C-alpha cells in the first residue's frame, strides 16, 4: 500500500491497544503523530511476541534480524508497520539505539526471572519503558533531546511501574511477578500471601511504596513539560497524567487488582485541563 | 501419651506420607527405626508448613521457635513429635546444626526465587534435602558420619533432583520453578514453552541432563553402603534405589510430568534384591 494507508494501518493498532496513547499523540500534528504510530506498532509487535507469541525466542530473534536489514537500508517488504516506521526514520532523526535496548528489554522476559530489588525493577523498566520515551523523543523534542532525556527516562519508570501495580493479578496468573522480593520481604507479604491473592495490610503498604515511586517520576517527567516545543506538552503531559490516574483508580477500588481503568470521561477530563 | 505412642504417632505421618521411606526404614531394627520416624516427622512438619501453611513465615518462625526451647531441654509439650524426638536425641548422638539448616532450606521458599544455575539448584538441594541425610547419619552409621557424610549430602541431592523432576508441573501450578534458568537458555526452552506443558526435544534433553546429575550422586551415595553398618545397608541402599526408580519411570510414561511413582510391586521388587 502507499505510506498514508500504512500510516493508517498503524493507527489501527494504537486505536485497538491503547485509548491513553491513541489519545494523547492523535493532539501532535500531522507528521509526528504519524511517526508515533510506526513507533508505536514497532513497540506492540516485539512485547507481543513476547507476552502473547507461542514460539518468542524464535519469532523475536527473527524480529531483531529484520530490524538489522531495516536499519541497513535493505529491508524490502509489503508489510506498513515497517513501511510507514522507513518513512519516520527518514523524516525525523530517529535514533536506533533505543530500539535496540528495548528488544534487549524484551528478552527478559523470555527465561524465568525473578526482580530482587528495586534496582532490578528499573532496569527492566529502562528497557521496556523507557526505552519508548528515548525512541519518540527526536519526533517530540527536535533538538532538545539531551535536556528532556532525564525525564523522558523516568516517564518510563513511573508507566512502567504503573503497568505492572494494575497488572499484578494478571500477571500472577501467566506466571510472572515484577514486585520486588526484598519489598516482600520488607513488608511481610510472602508467596503464599501472593499465591492467595491477599489484599492486606501489609499489600497495601508495599503497593503504595511503589506508587510512590511512581509518582515521584511522574513529577519529575512532568517538570520538564516547559523544555518540550508547545506543540508537545498536552500530548505528553496528557498521556504522563492519564496514565498516572490508573494509580489512584486502583486506590479508589481498595487496591482490588486481583480481578483497572481510567474511565474514557476522566480521559476527557485530563485532556480538557491540559489543552 | 506415653513414648511407645508417641513414637506411632510418628509411625503413621511417615506411612500416610511416604511408602518408599516407610517402607526402606521399617526394616531398620527397633530403636533407630523409631528415631527415624521422630526426625521425619519434624522434616514433614516444617516442609507442610511452607508448602501447605496459610501463614506460613510466622508459622515457620514458630516452629524455630519452639525447636530452639526444644534443644534448650526446656520444651514443656504434649506434642507427640516432640516427645518422640526428645528420646531420638536423648537415645542417639544427633546433632542439631542439620536440624537448623533444613529450616534455612524451608524459608528458601518463603519468597520469590529464580533457580538460575545448577550451583544454585545444589544450594537449595542441600539446605531441604541433603540435611535430612545429615539428621539420620548418627543412627544410621554410629561412629561413621564422617566416613560417610558426602555420599548422604550426594544423596539428597540425587532424591531432591529426582523429585523436582517428577514435579515440575505440580510445581509449574503453584508458581515454583526449580529447573535452572541457564539449562533452559542452554537447551532453548522457554518459559513460555514450560507455561505450555511442552513435553518436546528441548524439554527431554534439559530433563534428562538433571537425570543424568542425579544418576551421579546416586552412584556415589551407593558406592559408600559398605561403610554403613550391616543393619542400615538395606534400608539406606533400598531408599536410594526406591526413589531412583522415579527417573525410570518417568522416562517410560514418556517425560510426562504435567499430569508418576513407583509401583508397590516394584518397590517389593527392589527390597527384595537388597535384601
Ligand atoms: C510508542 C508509544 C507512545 C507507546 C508504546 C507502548 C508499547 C506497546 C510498549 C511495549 C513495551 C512495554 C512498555 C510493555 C509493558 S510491560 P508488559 O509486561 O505488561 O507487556
Ligand atoms: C512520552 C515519553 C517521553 C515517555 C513515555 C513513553 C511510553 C509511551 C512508554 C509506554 C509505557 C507502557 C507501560 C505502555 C503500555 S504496554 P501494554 O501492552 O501493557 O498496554
Ligand atoms: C527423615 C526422612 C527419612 C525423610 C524426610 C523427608 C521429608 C518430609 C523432607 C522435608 C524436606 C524436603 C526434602 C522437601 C522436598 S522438595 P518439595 O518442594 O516437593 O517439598
Ligand atoms: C538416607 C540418607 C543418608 C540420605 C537421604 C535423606 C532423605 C530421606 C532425603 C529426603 C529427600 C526427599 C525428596 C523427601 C521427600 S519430601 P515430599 O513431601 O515431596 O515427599
Ligand atoms: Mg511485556
Ligand atoms: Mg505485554
Ligand atoms: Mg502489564
Ligand atoms: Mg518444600
Ligand atoms: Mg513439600
Ligand atoms: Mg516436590
Amino acid at each position: 500500500m502507499d505510506l498514508n494507508n500504512a500510516y493508517d494501518h498503524c493507527k489501527n493498532i494504537i486505536e485497538k491497544h491503547s485509548k491513553t496513547f491513541s489519545k494523547a499523540f492523535a493532539m501532535l500534528p500531522k507528521h509526528q503523530k504519524r511517526a508515533v504510530w510506526a513507533i508505536y506498532a514497532f513497540c506492540r509487535r516485539a512485547d507481543d511476541i513476547v507476552d502473547e507469541g507461542e514460539n518468542p525466542k524464535e519469532e523475536l530473534e527473527a524480529f531483531a534480524v529484520e530490524f538489522d536489514l531495516f536499519m541497513e537500508g535493505r529491508l524490502e517488504t509489503e508489510d506498513p508497520c515497517w513501511i510507514a516506521l522507513q518513512d519516520a526514520f527518514e523524516r525525523f532523526p530517529l535514533d536506533p539505539a533505543p530500539f535496540y535496548e528495548m528488544i534487549v528489554g524484551q528478552r527478559m522476559d523470555l527465561y524465568p526471572k525473578t526482580i530482587d530489588t528495586k534496582d532490578d525493577l528499573l532496569h527492566y523498566c529502562y528497557h521496556v519503558a523507557s526505552t519508548v520515551g528515548l525512541m519518540l523523543l527526536p519526533v517530540l523534542a527536535p533538538g532538545k533531546v539531551s535536556r528532556v532525556k532525564t525525564g523522558a527516562i523516568e516517564l518510563g519508570y513511573a508507566m512502567q511501574i504503573t503497568n505492572i501495580l494494575r497488572d499484578i493479578g494478571e500477571d500472577l496468573d501467566n506466571h510472572r511477578i515484577y514486585i520486588p522480593k526484598q519489598m516482600m520481604i520488607e513488608y511481610g507479604y510472602t508467596r503464599t500471601d501472593l499465591h492467595n491473592k491477599k489484599v492486606n495490610e501489609a499489600f497495601i503498604q508495599l503497593w503504595e511504596d511503589l506508587a510512590q515511586d511512581a509518582e515521584h517520576y511522574y513529577r519529575n517527567a512532568l517538570a520538564t513539560l516547559p523544555e518540550y516545543p508547545v506543540y508537545s506538552r498536552t500530548p505528553v503531559g496528557g498521556a504522563a497524567k492519564m496514565y498516572r490516574a490508573i494509580i489512584q483508580t486502583v486506590r479508589n477500588n481498595d487496591y482490588q487488582v486481583f480481578g483497572n481503568y481510567v474511565s474514557d470521561q476522566m480521559k476527557k477530563q485530563i485532556i480538557a485541563e491540559m489543552q
